């Protein structure tokens, strides 16, 4: 599933924000517009015993060229809340949930 880093219409948003997948599908977050961008996932906020840095950009990590991407599958199940670290407050978060 691909993922959008900002908007077409420069909007900061993750886009799909909300969306669900199965274990091991393929996500794609791709820069797309007003980046840098990072994904993180909430350490507070993914299932049980999972490690946020097997899926996760750190904060200070990155993104920094149109087209450029991370990737990661999930396998646990259960809901993932996420963030654009820079751009959190503008609203640039999403939730994936794995069933
Ligand atoms: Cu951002």
């Amino acid at each position: 599933i691909d993922v959008l880093l900002g908007a077409d219409d420069g909007s900061l948003a993750f886009v799909p924000s909300e969306f669900s997948i199965s274990p091991g599908e393929k996500i794609v977050f791709k820069n797309n517009a007003g980046f840098p961008h990072n994904i993180v996932f909430d350490e507070d906020s993914i299932p049980s015993g999972v490690d946020a840095s097997k899926i996760s950009m750190s904060e200070e990590d990155l993104l920094n060229a149109k087209g450029e991407t991370f990737e990661v599958a999930l396998s646990n199940k259960g809901e993932y809340s996420f963030y654009c670290s820079p751009h959190q407050g503008a609203g640039m978060v999403g939730k994936v949930t794995v069933n």
